[PDB]
DNA sequence: GTCTGCATTCCTC
DNA sequence: GAGGAATGCAGAC
């Protein structure tokens, strides 16, 4: 038998792993159940040809946050090992199970839709840390979906990600010798007959390429022409947006592959010049010397792949004279500190205003360097100019120890890691005017790309810290999607609803409301919608929301659960398609008298809830259904305690008693009291 | 309070 | 109008 882990940011994330697994594998035997109270487990039994397979899956839901936080030790020390020195984490993490140790196999991100604008490199830096370790990087997107107006779920005209991004997962395997990749997926949305953006996309960019590639590498299996299939992909989605942007300010497809080919580096292409790297700074952003500096910066300038990227490049013949202009601007006199900024070598200079004007971080200037790090290499020389507001803190660390800065925020880690030189001139918050600041970080940057944490093996035990929200939603997940409606996989019965949409089915359709909203003017998105058809003469939509304790259970979540559904209900669903038929965009409106609504609030409860603690929940929340869980230690059992508020719920527990039965799941890890 | 995930409006060209 | 610049809410701690 092979063991193997899935480490997964929740239960939803482990599965689709599993699901991409068994879209290519079709078992002869599969079996679900539990290795221990917090981890689920599926074990196959399949064949190639006379060749039989016995695999079994642990999953492991929800990430530590440090070393001993929920897992005894932390699976994410083994990429800080090989140099993730970013605090990153992907999705879900596949491993090995070899001489009681766990050995990564790859690490997979999975995205709703292509990111645009400044949020396509907001989350760089995973792509980037991960990357550097040798261990496989996959990035899963669904292409496409519409972004919507919340208020009546239009859908927006399709904005795409900068070329330079795609682009910059194949330039980082090159740099590495790793594979990282941007794979696409159809999404039910992808509708080319009504959009003409969508007119020259090239359908063989969609990857069964992902589930071969995920079954050789549990097989231990060459994935080299796999990954060349996947890589080619990822450029053809590059070659698909660069031919449909300007080629005046923008690398044109011949240029992107020039450097993919290796007949030019992206800072050495010919054309080179064509168009200048001119930064965009609102007018409100300026202070200081900063509109000095950017005209500076665009009389010496080339750009690198878009004008109005944040960075481009100072060429080496450029740099002296480019050195001259700013020392002057800002009166640097140092000898010492000229030379170091007059390396005969081109320069990176990227742009940032790093901080909001209560100096507050930006989200997407995190990704900056590392999608010039990832485009360029890591040893590239980068120059990083930041604008924004720093609190008082903040320039106090700068003078201090810029490495304390680093450590507890994320930006400083990025902007100390991949920089070779630091300028600031920004407003301090509370003082008049501007500082200025010439940080020298080559010697600290050089340090941060050698370092790697403890050399450790990691086995991480199925016996957290303690249980919370991770394991109330694994065993709701478990209980509703595997136990109740008979299923072993993501591919069953009607498919319910979660975080990323929600399915109805009827007799003949299926019917999807996608791009779902944190919350809605009257309702809060659910975390399970399950749908039951057996049971009463409409079908029940149960929407349950999961929290560590019963006082977590917010004021009126219950009826906001069921509002929520009423929002969805007033519009068409996204898509639609025929259970026994292709998706279409949605056609026609569900009614919600066709349906019973009830709503549930899920948590654990070591037996401290009294009747009229029970009553004092049920008019705070306005739950249909309470469902209280605690795990028994010996034997490792979860006992499950389900309270109704009325005699419909009373009805669907019932139904729950009489169908927990199975023969994939093994139910004998439960014990339901009532 | 801080830090980070999430995602929408603002502004330059 | 395109698309990068800029922005804040929320949850978790
Ligand atoms: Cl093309």
């Amino acid at each position: 038998m092979n063991v193997f882990r899935i480490h997964g940011d929740n239960i939803i994330e482990c599965e689709r792993v599993i699901d991409l697994i068994l879209s290519k594998i079709n078992p002869q035997k599969v079996k679900r159940g539990f290795i221990s109270l917090s981890c689920p487990f599926i074990e196959i039994i399949f064949k190639e040809g006379h060749d039989y397979f016995h695999w079994r899956f642990d999953m492991f839901p929800g990430f530590n946050k440090n070393t001993n936080d929920r897992w005894n030790s932390n699976i994410l020390d083994l990429l800080s090992q090989k140099g993730s020195f970013l605090y990153e984490t992907p999705d879900v993490i596949i491993t090995s199970l070899n001489n009681g140790k766990e050995e990564i196999l790859m690490a997979i991100v999975f995205c709703s839709a292509l990111q645009a604008g400044n949020q396509a490199w907001q989350r760089s830096g995973r792509a980037y840390s991960v990357g550097r370790t040798g261990y496989p990087y996959i990035y899963i997107v669904d292409f496409v979906k519409y972004e919507l107006n919340n208020s009546d779920r239009s859908r927006k005209n399709l904005r795409f990600p900068n070329p330079a991004i795609p682009y910059s997962y194949i330039s980082h395997s090159k740099n590495t010798g790793n594979f990282i990749v941007q794979a696409y997926f159809r999404g039910e949305e992808y509708q080319p007959k009504y959009d003409k953006k969508l007119k020259f996309f090239d359908e063989t960019i969609f990857a069964d390429d992902i589930a071969d590639y995920i079954i050789a590498k549990l097989q231990h299996r060459d994935t080299s022409n796999i990954e060349q299939l996947l890589i080619n992909k990822n450029l053809k989605m590059v070659e698909f947006l660069s031919k449909n942007t300007k080629n005046d300010n923008n690398f044109t497809y011949s240029e992107w592959e020039s450097i993919y080919n290796g007949t030019y580096r992206i800072t050495n292409l010919p054309s080179l010049g064509r168009f200048k790297f001119r930064k965009k700074i609102a007018e409100k952003s300026l202070s200081g010397k900063v509109k000095e500096f950017n005209n500076i910066v665009q009389r010496y300038s080339v750009g690198l792949a878009s004008s109005d990227l944040p960075f481009g490049v100072i060429r080496k013949e450029s740099r002296n004279d480019f050195i001259n202009d700013v020392c002057k601007l800002y009166n640097i006199n140092d000898m010492k500190i000229i030379k170091e900024l007059k390396e005969d070598a081109d320069l990176i200079v990227c742009m940032l205003k790093g901080f909001k004007p209560r100096g507050d971080d930006n989200r997407p200037d995190r990704g900056a360097l590392p999608l010039v790090a990832m485009l360029a290499g890591e040893n590239a020389q980068i120059f990083t100019f930041i604008y924004g507001p720093l609190i008082k803190g903040a320039i106090n660390l700068i003078d201090q120890d810029i490495n304390k800065l680093a450590k507890r925020n994320g930006l400083w880690k990025s902007f100390v890691s991949l920089s070779d030189f630091i300028v600031l001139d920004c407003p301090i918050i509370g003082e008049s005017y501007n500082e200025f600041r010439l940080i020298i970080n080559k010697n600290n940057k050089e340090s941060i790309l050698r370092k790697t944490s403890k050399q450790q093996n990691i086995l991480v035990d199925p016996t957290p810290n303690h249980y919370q929200e991770n394991d109330v939603d694994t065993v709701i997940y478990s209980i509703f999607k595997y136990i109740v409606p008979n299923c072993f996989s993501g591919m069953c019965n009607p498919p319910g609803g979660d975080w990323s949409g929600l399915s109805i089915i009827d007799n003949v359709h299926e019917f999807r409301w996608l791009s779902l909203p944190r919350v809605s003017e009257n309702g809060k998105r659910p975390d399970h919608v399950i749908q039951i058809l057996d049971l009463f003469e409409k079908p029940l939509l149960l929407s349950i929301v999961s929290k560590e304790k019963p006082n977590d259970l917010e004021p009126k979540i219950g009826v906001q659960l069921i509002k929520y559904i009423e929002y969805l209900f007033d519009f068409t669903p996204s898509v639609q398609r025929k259970i026994a038929g292709n998706w279409e965009f949605g056609n026609k409106s569900l009614v919600p008298n066709d349906f019973i609504l009830l709503s549930a609030g899920a948590f654990i409860d070591y037996d401290n809830l009294t009747e009229n603690d029970y009553e004092k929940i049920f008019e705070v929340t306005g739950c249909d259904l309470l469902i209280a869980i605690k795990n028994q230690n010996n034997p490792q059992k979860w006992v499950i305690k389900f309270k109704p508020k009325n005699t419909i719920a009373e009805k669907l527990v019932n139904y729950i008693k009489l169908n927990f039965k199975s023969n994939i799941f093994d139910t004998g890890f439960f014990h339901i009291e009532g």
